[PDB]
């Protein structure tokens, strides 16, 4: 079949890192929508604007908002991804055929929904040249992060080419994790969220959602199905675009 | 030798169309800035704030004030880039080694600084899909556009690959060319612009910037060196990165 995929970008980038898998898609018949969420891309907004990652997720939720009743969605998401998906689906459940999740968070229906990125905070401590900084929002301190170009060369674009690596140097922006404000959150749903189906792709190669950290999800809550990608980093739609399209192609066969 | 080369982007693109050329003259050893400049890439500003090229080149001013005394760059600026190379040489010829016009405007000092531009319209007046606003800043109606995809697919970027037009079509942004501003401005100086030795780039497979258009600016006002790069399209640092890196290795062998 032919799907409608709407890929969501983790914090700090843009639409723009799903460059190279939007025209394969789209080769093979599907239709791509690939949104900047808010203060993310080239979206006008500025990261001390938003107040939490709910706040962020609004051009993914407006967009499902949009389409008309009866069409469906497999929403795709990477890194921290997963969570503007387990936000979406909490809405927007009758929206969505199934949701991938591509070297991402997995978040459940159990714990707050900081407990993955606790996790992950765990298993990688140590973020090298990253900055910080704190804003006030709504009363709250957030604090906000430039990722360093140490870490985005070395930890997540380990094998990409120097050229998708100037792209990252270029065009990543301030984000926030708003981790303090996901703990005080409300837990996400078991018949919003909890009842779409979910498809877990990575790869043991990524260097920052280590084997451990990304097993360790697996674990905790069971994925409808996991695929594995031999080789690649962490970035999987630059290093691997063919074989993350061929999933895809099976995903739209199966769910709907 | 190693030079400094500032990388400029034309209107609605960003420091992002310099993702390819930018690591090779690294590669040679050469310091390299791609700025965006004012609402452009992933600057914060909106096209409806900026009332005029000056204020658009307001990143390159800010750039070339902040070197310090005695050092020099060598100006690379690509198709309306030319302008800013115009404006910024007028007020810091002392800190440019050269100014390398690649498939861009090259104004004069005879005509107002919109003569070029005017001539452009003359042989390129079909802007396919292109939209257009006016939004008034300073008490002045301007003329703003949004580049249409078919005119980025066919005209611009003709040879470039799938994914490097994706990235054309994500990240493109609201610009002007402020035209009328352009006419009114005062022309630029012999001392200043008049004096900066010039490179024009070019390539006969343009598409936009056609050859009638780049041939008769060649005539109008005479480049000191004039390189012809064989093939590519209008992109040449996308479809010709390779030569244009050779171009400007040896412009930095011949120039400081
Ligand atoms: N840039 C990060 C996004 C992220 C930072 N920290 C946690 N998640 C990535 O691609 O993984
Ligand atoms: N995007 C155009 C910039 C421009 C539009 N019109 C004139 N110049 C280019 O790359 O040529």
């Amino acid at each position: 079949a032919f799907a409608h995929f709407v890929l969501i970008h983790t914090i700090c980038h843009g639409a723009w890192i799903w460059h190279k898998l939007k025209p394969l898609l789209e080769a093979l018949g599907h239709k791509v929508t690939a949104l900047d969420l808010a203060a993310s891309g080239v979206d006008p907004r500025q990261i001390e604007e938003i107040g939490s990652f709910d706040e962020y997720s609004e051009p993914l939720l407006t967009f499902l908002e949009a389409l008309p009743p009866g069409e469906k969605v497999i929403l795709v998401g990477e890194s921290c991804g997963g969570l503007n998906i387990a936000i979406a689906a909490d809405k927007y459940c009758e929206k969505i055929a199934a949701a991938v999740f591509h070297n991402s968070v997995l978040p459940d229906t159990e714990h707050c929904p900081s407990y993955v990125v606790d996790k992950l905070m765990e298993v990688f401590p140590d973020w090298k040249d990253t900055t910080y900084f704190t804003y006030t929002k709504d009363g709250k301190e957030i604090t906000g992060l430039k990722l360093g170009f140490t870490l985005l060369r070395e930890n997540l674009y380990t094998l990409c080419g120097p050229e998708e690596y100037e792209l990252a140097k270029m065009l990543t922006r301030k984000g926030s994790l708003f981790q303090n404000i996901l703990a005080k959150r409300p837990f996400f749903t078991k018949e919003g969220y909890g009842s779409i189906k979910k498809i877990y792709v990575w790869t043991d190669q990524d260097e920052i959602f280590l084997p451990e950290f990304q097993l360790w999800q697996i674990e905790n809550y069971k994925p409808d199905k996991v695929y594995k990608v031999e080789g690649g980093d962490h970035k999987l739609q630059l290093t691997k675009t063919k074989e993350i399209a061929e999933i895809l192609q099976e995903v739209a066969d199966t769910y709907n």
